[PDB]
Formats: structure tokens, sequence, C-alpha cells
């Protein structure tokens, strides 16, 4: 039936889904927001940014490292979406809708690990070979419900919009005009992404109330929870207010309203239990809020001070 | 059957296989082929590339750049050999071999393209706009057998062993000695990939001839081919004797040899059909090597001026 459902699903994917691609010839690349290496100025290019970035606040440049890493691990989130299927009719073989927008969202998504890795290369201000290992440990590291990762990326998609448009914002205020346009822009792309997969959930709430309740209350009770390498890129993104635990509950809230998960009928004792699990986790949350940032206040860099490169 | 052949190997790709892995621990990285961004000498390590970098001729520029947009469409190529695969016994969940591999081995190959990439960039010889919207293109256009993945990337690692070896011979041969170290590291990361992937199919002979014989034909007939943007890296790489059709029929009789496909024993019909297409196929090719050569030497750049940057 899950198989099914995504089947029927084609001419839609096709209609409501695929608009949301951004054209390749309207695209920006990471050579737009970067030193034109091609000219005379290239040198006088690459000093600017390296006195815009030495201005940079210490947790800032911890925040977008973290966003790299997570970025740059492209390769391991894209597999669970991959799906192995092709259309067969009258007019031969042909890519199932899914796969299209996959492979087209995977080269939009290629885009931004190498904006931010080549931007903080160029700075100096991080060590980028202690960065690099831990991109290899982590892609090294990489349920098969095929619902989960729709629902998954949903989440995913607005949260990291948020992380970047802040991340931007941020840069803004302190002058860092380019930077602040490259996370901006990353951002505006997740904001279609995010647009396109809380569609895709939708729909498989409309068609499928059942299978979906229980997927979501799966994914909220196992794999998406409140937002040491790890720890600390979380701690230093909530003393920032990029990424706080206010707004991972915010977003909970968000997709509980956009999907109208508080509000489907029909459910069987078992879809009733998932919805009620998931409906009641805002007022569990917001409980927590306040503990979340002053954790966050003590935490020193010293046992990461190997992520810095130039002062 | 195939499934289940696959399952029967765990023991043996745990035992055979994963020791082809490098430790991230004693593995390179970009940064470490790359002028060091920490450092006062920054600037001036940058310049020392782009005066080794003018050293080098169109053809080979063009030849790099065939090799990393090859390396750049990573995500599209590790998309077939992933497995949803998860084994359950008294220890727990845990990974199959074929994931741990699977996903070790994209992390490898993720540092490929960006060390290529990232030097391309600097040395400001090409056009890495251009070359950055190529890519996406590529990302975006991406039969489920699942010996054919196997049997592809055993060819596919081969060639690009030999490939990037002969590039970097060429550059050495310039006196672009990190160029040179730099293709030289990533022939070395790939001799040792196909040696991997070529012992997966040879087990795939061992165990399952008939199947294995019937992938490989179809492969030969349909996917893997004699080595117009790719068609202009072809007749590129020809023309520098860095991967021609030689090279092509002397990968054919390797596999052959290594793999034994002439000495099989106990095929059906359908299996011999198969075996002696695949055998004929040397002694087809060799006779289309002379005009692979002819037709290399009339190639213009002119419509590819797009590719080169600074001059
Ligand atoms: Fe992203
Ligand atoms: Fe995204
Ligand atoms: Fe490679
Ligand atoms: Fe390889």
């Amino acid at each position: 039936e899950k198989a099914e459902i995504f089947n029927s699903m084609h001419g839609w994917v096709e209609d409501t889904i695929l608009p949301f691609l951004k054209p390749v010839e309207e695209s920006w690349q990471p050579t737009d927001f970067l030193p034109d290496s091609t000219s005379d100025g290239f040198h006088e290019q690459v000093e600017e940014l390296r006195k815009r970035t030495a201005d940079l606040p210490d947790d800032y440049l911890v925040a977008l490292v973290g966003a790299m890493v997570t970025e740059e691990a492209l390769p391991t989130y894209q597999t669970m979406l991959n799906t192995t299927d092709v259309i067969y009719d009258e007019s031969g073989a042909s890519p199932v809708p899914w796969a299209v927008w996959t492979r087209a969202w995977t080269a939009e998504e290629n885009r931004h690990g190498d904006i931010v890795n080549k931007y903080l290369y160029l700075s100096g201000r991080v060590d980028m070979k202690q960065i690099e290992k831990t991109i290899q440990y982590l892609i090294g590291s990489g349920d098969n419900n095929p619902y989960l990762a729709y629902i998954y990326t949903s989440y995913q998609e607005r949260a990291t919009a948020i992380s970047h448009g802040s991340l931007g914002r941020l840069a803004r205020q302190k002058g860092e005009m380019k930077l602040a346009q490259i996370c901006g822009t990353i951002s505006a792309d997740e904001k279609r992404h995010e647009a396109a997969y809380s569609k895709i959930v939708e729909k498989l709430f409309e068609l499928d109330p059942e299978g979906t309740m229980l997927a979501l209350a799966y994914m909220m009770k196992m794999k998406i929870v409140m937002p040491d390498m790890f720890q600390h890129f979380s701690a230093v993104s909530q003393r920032l207010g990029i990424y706080t635990a206010k707004e991972y509950t915010d977003i909970l809230e968000h997709m509980i309203a956009r999907w109208g998960v508080d509000k489907l009928t029909g459910l069987s004792g078992e879809g009733r239990r998932a919805q009620d699990y998931v409906c009641g986790l805002p007022m569990r949350f917001r409980k927590v809020e306040e503990r979340a940032q002053a954790w966050a206040e003590n935490i020193s860099h010293v046992p990461f001070s190997w992520i810095f490169g130039r002062r």
C-alpha cells in the first residue's frame, strides 16, 4: 500500500513538487560569492575576505563550521530518499518524478557545503585539515519505512532555513555582507525545499492519514530530538540565538498546524494514540527551554580549540 | 537468490573487503595539498601555485576538468550501491558490511573532487562558474540488478586509477610536482578501490557464475562502452595518452583474466552465449584503436573556450 500510495502520487509530484526546483540557468553558484580567481584582482579580493572575516567572533566561527559539517555530509542524507525506480510506458523508460526531484534537489544541495567550505578555507579562520577529518568520519557513519525520509527532511529543511538565515542575519549585523549573502542565499534555497517537502508530507496525510501519523509519531519519538562536538555546535547555536530549544518547539507547532495533525479524523485506536503523543509534545518541550539556555552559557571552546585557525 | 548470495557474503565482505579501507586517521585530506590558509605565507603559496599552473597546456587543463566533473558527480554514483539494509541479531541492530563499505568508500571518494576543485579554483586557469553549472546539470541527470553496480564500479575504478595516474605523470613531466602528487594520491586510492571491487566481482563469479556472466554481458553491451562536452574530454584524454581506446581494451582483457571469464564452466546455453559475447570483445575493439587516435587529433577547443580562465 505505501508503494502504491507513492506510485499514485506521480502526476501530482510532477504538477506540484517539481516546480519548486530552481532552473540551473537561473541558479547561483559558489563562484558567485567568491573572489574571482581569473582576475588580476584575485589576491586583493582574497585579502578583503580575510580582513572581513577577522571581525567574526569565535561562537560565530563554530556555528558556521557546524553548518558546513552538516551540509558536507550530503552523500549520506540523499541516500534514504534515493528510490531505485524507473517507469515503463508507451514513451519507453523514464525516471519516476520522485527520482527527478531527488536528483535535482541533491544537485541543489551540493552547492551549499561547497560555498561555505571554500569561504572558510580562504578566511584562514579555521583549521580545514581537522574539519576535513571530521567530515570523513561523519560520511563514514551515515527503519526502512519510506514516509520517514520525507517527514525528517521536512523538519530538517525548516531547521536549516532558520539556522542559515539567522547566521546570515548575524554576519550582516557585523558588517560581513558577503558572508550574509551566502548564508541568506542558502536559507532561501532551504525555504523552497522546506515548502516542497512539507507539501509531500501534507499529501501523505491526505491520502494515508493512518500510516503518516504512525510514521510521524515514530520520528518524533526516535529520530527528531530537541535540537560532544555536535553538542558543542548545538550549545553555540543556542546561545547565539541561531537555533534554539524555543525554535525547535516552534517548528513542531508549525508542522502540527501546517499538516493539521491535531485535526485528523477517522483514525484507529492506534492512530489516535500516535496523534495524542505527537500533539502533546510542544507542551512538554516548552518546559525545558529555560534549561537549554543556562547549559549553553557554560560552554568552553578549550576542548575545541582545534577548530580554530589564524587569529 | 541474488539477495541471498549477497546475504551469505557478509562474513567474507567483513574479512576480505573492509581491510581495503584506509583508516581516516592515516588519511590524506585536501588541505594537505593546498596552500596553508592559516599561515602568514598563504598569499605567497597561492602565488607559487598560480605560477606553477601557468605552465600547463590547454589539453591538460581540459583533462583535469574532465576528471573533476566526473569526481564531483559522486552523489549520483554511490546511490546505486546504497543498500537499505541493516542486520538484526543478539547484539541488536547493526549495519550490513556492504553498507559499512559503501559509506566509508563514499567518504573516501568525497575528497577526490574537493581537492581538484579547490586546486583548479586557486590556479585561476579555468572558469569555475561555468564548470559549477555543468556539475549541477550533471548531478541532476544522475536496470535494478544488484551485480551491475559492482561490475560497473570495478571497471570505473581501474579506468580512473589509470587516468589520474597518467595525469599525475604528465604534471610531473612538466615540473608541477604538487599537482602530480594530488593526481598520484587519488590514483593510489582508486587502486585500492579497484582491488576491493574486482574481488567482489570475483566472489560473485565464484558463487553465482550464471548470474554474474549474464550481468557482465549486459554491462559490456549496454552500459560500459569504448571510453559533446564529454566527447571532447574523451578526445583530449585520447590524444594525451591519459586514457585511450587501447587502454579500454586492455582493461577488458585484464578483467576477463582476473575473473577467469574465459575459463568458466558449468554454464547453461544462455550463459555460454553471454560468455562468448564478452570474451569476443577485445578482438573486436583492437580494430577501432587506430581510428580513435585520428579522430582525437582533429578536436578544437574553440567551442569549449568557456572552460578556460586566466592566460
Ligand atoms: Fe542544505
Ligand atoms: Fe535544503
Ligand atoms: Fe574517485
Ligand atoms: Fe575510487
